[PDB]
């Protein structure tokens, strides 16, 4: 009764931040406790509009964070909380704290296609170029960007693409072209990469973590960041979390370098926190396969939380019927 609960999504990135964070700083802080899993933010909205507030942080996204805070789901962060010159800019608001940097990306089934799979986003929703099974994400970030740039928008002006009524009609236009040739709708990392593993979809657009985890299982699959979303996951306090001020302390601890450093070990993730980058000395192969590695981030574009601030409503309803049409 007197546990900290904290949420984030299952699977092996929920295993990393356990092991690496959540563990060790309860540890440091002399403080317990229990775990739960959840995809989609609006859980969160409505513990807070039924006021019965169970969790205390839960980790999100980014582009939530701006329709989170709106909705009035999350609670002001203590102000000296971390140094945010140890973080990159934007990724510490006063409501969210970054843990790290992913990409959603495109995977092919390396039985299906060879080396020979899609590389970018036009190939992804090329059906008559490459046949087969596509598995999308059940919620709307980054598969309206891809569906923007499977259009043949920039990769720098993929949000002002869709700034506009024609961008967003268009986009939304282009997944319903390519919802016949969507096999299933994903709904979790860990379902994503069980498909990866069973072969069961020929592409997928997904999480890098989640793509290499399957591939270190043994998938016979291939990825790309060319086109990638680069992403960043970070916590917040629930408005009304039960034990809010031991949840601000434990989120302090949890964000230091010496936790942060340890979030790859297990999990193909990038910390948030730069100076753990001077606390461990990473392999290449780990470098390699961080979304924010230089070589990665020149093939991506960043996400917007300042669209999803304005949009995420429109979306969510636009594909939630793109979906439910198939
Ligand atoms: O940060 C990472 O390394 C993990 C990346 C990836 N997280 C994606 C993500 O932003 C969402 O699951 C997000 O937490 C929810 O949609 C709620 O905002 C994953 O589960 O694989
Ligand atoms: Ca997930
Ligand atoms: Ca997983
Ligand atoms: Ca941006």
């Amino acid at each position: 009764h007197m546990d900290v609960v904290i949420a984030s999504s299952g699977g092996g990135w929920q295993e990393a931040q356990d092991k690496a964070l959540w563990a060790p700083a309860a540890k440091a802080l002399n403080i317990t406790y229990t775990q739960d899993t959840f995809q989609n933010w609006a859980e969160a909205r409505a513990q807070v509009e039924s006021g019965s507030v169970t969790w205390d942080i839960i980790q999100i996204g980014i582009a939530d964070e701006p329709q989170a805070k709106a909705a009035g789901v999350l609670e002001k962060l203590d102000p000296d909380i971390v140094n945010k010159a140890d973080f990159p800019p934007g990724s510490v608001t006063d409501s969210f704290v970054a843990n790290s940097n992913y990409s959603t990306l495109i995977a092919w089934n390396k039985k299906t296609y060879g080396d020979n799979g899609p590389k970018s986003m036009a190939d992804f929703f090329d059906v008559k170029k490459f046949p087969g099974k596509r598995a999308l994400w059940n919620q709307p970030i980054g598969m309206i960007e891809a569906a923007a740039l499977a259009l043949g928008t920039p990769r720098d002006k993929v949000y002002e693409f869709l700034s506009t009524e024609e961008g967003r009609k268009a986009a939304i236009a282009k997944l319903t072209e390519l919802a016949p040739s969507v096999s299933v709708w994903w709904e979790s990392g860990a379902q994503a990469a069980q498909l990866i593993k069973d072969g069961e979809v020929d592409m997928i657009i997904t999480w890098g973590g989640r793509v290499q985890g399957a591939i270190n299982d043994g998938a016979n699959f291939a990825y790309t960041f060319n086109d990638a979303q680069l992403g960043t996951d970070g916590y917040a306090i629930v408005k009304g979390a039960p034990h809010r001020d031991a949840a601000m302390r434990f989120l302090k601890e949890m964000s230091k370098a010496e936790y942060q450093k340890d979030l790859p070990n297990s999990f193909a993730t990038a910390p948030a926190n730069m100076k753990a980058y001077d606390l461990a000395k990473y392999t290449p192969e780990k470098m390699a396969t961080m979304a924010s590695a230089p070589e990665n981030v020149a093939v991506q574009y960043s996400v917007d939380p300042n669209f999803w601030a304005k949009h995420a409503k429109w979306a969510s309803e636009a594909y939630d019927n793109v979906r439910l049409s198939r």
